[PDB]
């Protein structure tokens, strides 16, 4: 209600305030708790093995120093205060660039209550790494962390625990992942022992796995249906030797094509993928099937009924091998 | 007129005051008048799913603290005298980057008016995202809004509203996106009740049409001229094997090619589309057509008669199907 | 000359000045001279509608309260002094980033003469934005402009001319462009009514007209060699309808092929350009005369002499009406 | 475990600690020990020749003018007294971009003993240069170095030098790279006379090599194949003239192709590569095998049995003397 | 040497210096002696017509006003005191985006001697402005300068000069550029006679020859290759129609191939290169090639004995054409 005295208080708490020693100095070490609330993850890129991820991050402890009384009411006070205190040292392990959000102020929030409580909230837009195994991508499920640690302060000086248990992160509901899906998230409070000594550890970790309908629609069909296709030259008779090496080598053409085309788009990702494995599959599938023709045309002149005979047992051993190599394909990565 | 007295009443006015109290601390909800002046709208990554904002953001409110008399001429100050009043701690909910312009200043304008009325303004852009349903793109129709919060108070301690109902916001018409085409925007002044308590919100949404001849003359066109010269082969007898083999393969090529091409020049948003499941239907109509091709071809030595039959069917019933899947397609994205 | 006279002085020029108060306050409106130099205009976007600049923009004003006697020379301070002066608050309307250089120091100038006039020189490379209408594309004649304005400031504060007439602005001259060529630039001085009153606005605008050499050899060239060799099919024996049909169809593959890499390496504007209807034309063209064949291969064996003829008019109507098209489309953008 | 007298032996740490001057000024050297703790290798760009690293810099060292007596614990300080402190001047030699984490603070840790012992932390993501030689590409092996040295002080001022020896650098191991593969690390600690003087220099060298197995599925196999399909030809009347002409040319066609987009997809280092060598003598085989069908095409009127004989000689001949490339190639590069 | 006579020293030398006054203000110019110590060149640009370039920038004057006696010692000093006392408003005409390392420290070194000689490093990374010209790409040879110029001060105040004659640049050996090979670098000292006045102007160029056997193993060699493939169509019998016409189209459909490829390769800089005219050129010539076969097989019924010997003309005219383009092309542009 009292402007002016509200003022005095505050500055009376300032004066004799060192934000060089932190709360409870040369004490039990201070505990923090923190809230997350995600906003939204921003992007995820297997080319950088990286999440933007955008949140709002709060912790929330005590300082005996900054007790005061006569003031009911909680201090939300103004962000360049902040400053002024001692807040934790925290930071986030395996971020590669982070940032705080400064239009049109600072979103930084500072709120004190008569205990000496304060509760320090930022909004924070972080490019978190995570490493990714892609070996049976695009069937992929991702594992990426957050991690969350002091960095000058000890265990002995300053604890973590998350601020409400499994409900303290809040907004994976609403996430939207236009390729990917969150299945779940966890939350782990643990001690790391360097050989300096023992630290805090928070960390935030969701499991994504990824869509597959926009996979199978534009990149296994259109292999599959040109393997299909390959097969066309089986029922076609021998003496047209013109439109079954036309169709043979065309298909190969489209073929190269489809998988250089899809190189270019999908991720420079250097090591083997399973689509890879499926496209070269078909590429042998479809190569193999042109050199039968040729053995084929080779022998019709000596023998015409061993070629025909070839060509007869080729119609069926084709696609029943190409189904039980896409069987052992999908078994082998579901 | 007097410089001096202009000076000597703006040290009073800053003398004493706390940047750290809001006006009217402890009373009534202190009201903030927004408007936005939209300069123009520079990209909609739909790959990114963010749009880039420029406005002219003025707050508008009312602090005691600042009110003087003597002089009726409003107070057009320097922006760093907005470094030591009192601002609200306005966000936006939705931005991912945004900053504010300083050349050659810093484009702040502080304007304190006799009766403690302050006028603040920013000239602001922002890349804000917005989440997109591009199952009907092209012919989708997009929302993107722009979301408008206090971090820190809560509605007991500031209010916002929209300084001149619907006009707040001006310039609809002066943006001119080439891509799409600006329908409607609303502006909404509610309260969001989160855990902690209730926040005011004002939101300023759009509703974009992409516009579709782009498309229609690059994509579908093309499409729609190798689906129909894949029908081509149906006036070609049966004994122009090597003709017929290559017409219908070359088409599929064509279309794989012009497919892939599409595919890596539209944005590489990795789920299925409208113009997937056109592209996708076409190329199945080639392939449907070479199949029957190759059908009537070998069953042509057999019965001859009932092959001829079989050709003249498909070249009625190949375009009534076709024209059947577009009716289909253009009712179901319509 | 006294080095520490000179710098009393300067201290005592500074003591008692207010940054916050503009000169000549509550009086007429202090009039500010603007001179630009631009150094080189790097690139013109039309993929982002914007080009960058770089450029000394300096702004002279005389300032009575600056007023020195007794030093006949012009002061040339440290740009470290600008901050502790006041200076007009120009900004840029449709500078989409804008910043000053600032190595080894940044590039601010201030000069004093002792009639009080004050001579602030920056250098600026700023990232304008400059909405393109590409529907006569790549034949275009664009017109990118800088805005130049007051920001809190109105006409009734201070006003705004080119200092120099018609000459303010040097080095338009030196300007090189790789794909444009400067044809004029123009000055325009007005007064633009707000709803704040009227502000001072200053236009420098460029017409660019675009090269052509580039496109003619890289675009229309290649598309008219393969229409010429649609044609070749008309001088064939149709006897053999193997080659002519892999003749057409091939040739409206590589017609494909080349209209979907233009499309990738042009700018991505989703609208109509010029470029687009004449590469659709050119396919079209093709596409008939593959049809044409195809007609008359069906049509041969019921009446050679009535397919002769369709053959031998086509001969002449295809040439004929391809060359009627280009006139056209060179007549109507040009 | 007094709040006040710690702040009070801070504050006569600090009371009249000059920063301009280095400890021991005037007198012998001070020893620096460093230690790196690396996090993570971001990426390793052949396209600029420079890679990203992040990790923990720590030195090490001892001021008398910040010894204190009478308190057992290690004063952990804030990172804002770190600017009151004085550092020495270590910077990287070859960093084109370096940056300190400041999420949610400048990741700066100081630490005092009583000795006046002083440990400097910092958290540093940089990306250093490192020129590479790809003539051996993919098959390459590089030397990535850090290099540290002293900006201004020479070694009769500051001498740096590993703490702790060779386990002064930790995280090798934990270094995860999509690409490449650590094989070793070398720390290096030394002197470099210039002209000025003699600096002290430290260097943390790595020798990656790079993984082969993409490649060989990516690239090699394919062209290996269209090389033996290339050789179909030899196995076919060579009375199907149109049908050999179209197997070589589709070849070739196929060939470049691949080529162009294994050459766009890799990186656009532009020098000779042992790739680009094994795609131009696969070139140049399916070249020398269209030659040879088309010199026994026209021979073949005159001499059949001639033709014959070259033709089943270059049966034998194409894949020895492409067996015997792939050895030269195979040999030479490994 | 002691610290607190030290401490004194620098004190009082502080004492009462103005930064804002250059020294012997008023007076004879101060001259500046610029050395450039280049650690390495990263990039040049063509798309963005500029070079990278890091380097050690040192510049060398007297200060009287700094003039210390008794310490024979020469100072070493923090950079932050470069903050407090008077340097050269130095800049680089033509670049367009620098910035001096800030890692750890600062990159900046201040060194004073007792005869007041100031002598200031940076470590700057800037990316230069350089016009090149490409008619001749990629058989041209590029001439890049930095220019290096004083803001406010002219000739009348100061002047430029370098500091160890031709030896004031060193480390051009060392530069390594896999693209290009530089040939020959110059210092020239001029003076600029703005229209303000006369300014010192130092200008470091360099010369770089572009390597060329990359574009002959990648882009030259493959056009070669299909210029000579397009030749077999004359060592073909007339009669087999339908190889010969694709053997022509395809042949061209390659070259498209080939040449778009390039193009999307290539630097986007939009106006005529040597390389575009060498292509256009073996288009013009496949184009003409498959022209004459048309002709040849449409007067072939007509005069066979006409046709055969255009057919045994052309297999001479067409080589000998070509070599003697090339022969042109290859005198032209070397
Ligand atoms: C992505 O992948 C990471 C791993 O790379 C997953 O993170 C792991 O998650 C598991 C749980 O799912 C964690 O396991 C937990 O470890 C805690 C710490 O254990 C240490 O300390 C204790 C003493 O305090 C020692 O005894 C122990 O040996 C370790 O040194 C435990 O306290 C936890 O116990 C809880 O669960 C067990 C049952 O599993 C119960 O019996 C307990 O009562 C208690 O409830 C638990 O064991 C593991 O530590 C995490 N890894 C790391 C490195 O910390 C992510 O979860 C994954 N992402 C997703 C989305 O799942
Ligand atoms: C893009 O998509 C967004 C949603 O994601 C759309 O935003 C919605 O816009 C509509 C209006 O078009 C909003 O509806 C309005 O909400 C107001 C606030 O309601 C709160 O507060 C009132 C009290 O003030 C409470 O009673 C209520 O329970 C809420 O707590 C209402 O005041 C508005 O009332 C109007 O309509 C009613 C009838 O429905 C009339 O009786 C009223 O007189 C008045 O005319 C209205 O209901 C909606 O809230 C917005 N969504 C969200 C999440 O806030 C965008 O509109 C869309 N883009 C475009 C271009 O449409
Ligand atoms: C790119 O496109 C822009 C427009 O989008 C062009 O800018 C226009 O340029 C023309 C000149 O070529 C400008 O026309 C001039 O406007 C001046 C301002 O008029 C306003 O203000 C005055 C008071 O100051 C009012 O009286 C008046 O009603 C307006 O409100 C006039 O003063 C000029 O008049 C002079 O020339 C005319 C003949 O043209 C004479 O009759 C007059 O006596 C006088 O000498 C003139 O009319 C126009 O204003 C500019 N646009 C804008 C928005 O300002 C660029 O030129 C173009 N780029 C290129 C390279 O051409
Ligand atoms: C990537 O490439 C870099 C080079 O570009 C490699 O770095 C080199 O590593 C070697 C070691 O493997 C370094 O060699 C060492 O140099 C030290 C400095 O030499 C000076 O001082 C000595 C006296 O101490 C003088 O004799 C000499 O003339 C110099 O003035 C030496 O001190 C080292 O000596 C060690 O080995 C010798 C035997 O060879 C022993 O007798 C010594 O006791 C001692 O153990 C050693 O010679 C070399 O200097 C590094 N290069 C540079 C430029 O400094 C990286 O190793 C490479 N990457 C990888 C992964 O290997
Ligand atoms: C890239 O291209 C630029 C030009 O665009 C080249 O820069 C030129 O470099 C040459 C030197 O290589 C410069 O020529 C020299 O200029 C000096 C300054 O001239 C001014 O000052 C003198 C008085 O001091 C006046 O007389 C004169 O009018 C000018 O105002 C001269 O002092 C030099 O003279 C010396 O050499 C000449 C022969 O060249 C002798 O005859 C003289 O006796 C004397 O020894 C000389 O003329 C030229 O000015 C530069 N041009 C520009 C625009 O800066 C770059 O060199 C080139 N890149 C590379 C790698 O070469
Ligand atoms: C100081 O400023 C005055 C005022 O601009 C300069 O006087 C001008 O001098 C030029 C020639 O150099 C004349 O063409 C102008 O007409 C003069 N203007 C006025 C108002 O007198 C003077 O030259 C400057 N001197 C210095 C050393 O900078
Ligand atoms: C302005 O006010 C000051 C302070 O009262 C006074 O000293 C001065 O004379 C006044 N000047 C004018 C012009 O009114
Ligand atoms: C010039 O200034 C110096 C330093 O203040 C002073 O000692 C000297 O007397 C002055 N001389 C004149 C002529 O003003
Ligand atoms: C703690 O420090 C305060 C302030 O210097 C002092 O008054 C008090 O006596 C000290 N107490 C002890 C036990 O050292």
């Amino acid at each position: 209600g009292n402007m002016s005295f509200v003022k005095e208080t505050v500055d009376k708490l300032l004066k004799g305030y060192d934000i060089r020693l932190r709360p409870d100095f040369g004490g039990p070490p201070v505990c923090v708790g923190m809230n997350i609330d995600i906003a939204s993850i921003d992007m995820v890129s297997e080319v950088n093995m990286d999440y933007t991820l955008t949140m709002y991050f709060q912790q929330y402890w005590r300082d005996k120093r900054l007790a005061y009384s006569g003031i009911p009411l909680n201090l939300t006070l103004d962000n360049r205060v902040a400053d002024q205190l001692w807040v934790p040292d925290t930071y986030f392990l395996n971020d590669k660039k982070s940032f705080v959000h400064g239009v049109t102020v600072k979103n930084r929030m500072i709120r004190l209550h008569p205990d000496g409580t304060v509760l320090y909230g930022l909004r924070i837009t972080t490019t978190a790494a995570c490493m990714m195994d892609l070996r049976r991508y695009p069937l992929d499920e991702q594992n990426c962390t957050l991690e969350i640690e002091s960095y000058g302060y000890t265990t002995d000086d300053i604890e973590f625990y998350w601020r409400g248990g499994d409900k303290a992160v809040t907004g994976v509901e609403r996430i939207e992942l236009p390729q990917f899906s969150i299945v779940e998230h966890r939350l782990v409070s643990r001690n790391v022992v360097f050989a300096t000594g023992a630290y805090p550890r928070l960390s935030l970790s969701f499991r994504l796995k990824r869509n597959i309908g926009y996979f199978i629609l534009q990149t296994y069909m259109p292999s599959i249906l040109i393997t299909i296709l390959s097969w066309v030259s089986f029922w076609i008779n021998y003496d047209a030797s013109a439109a079954r090496v036309a169709l043979g080598i065309t298909t190969v053409l489209t073929m190269t094509t489809i998988n250089t085309h899809l190189r270019e788009t999908l991720p420079k990702i250097p090591y083997v993928k399973a689509i890879d494995m499926y496209l070269m599959g078909c590429f042998v599938f479809v190569f193999l099937a042109l050199l039968e023709y040729a053995f084929v045309n080779y022998i019709f002149f000596s023998q015409p009924a061993r070629a025909a005979a070839i060509d007869r047992w080729s119609r069926i051993v084709f696609p029943f091998t190409f189904s039980l190599f896409n069987l052992v394909y999908w078994l082998y990565y579901v």
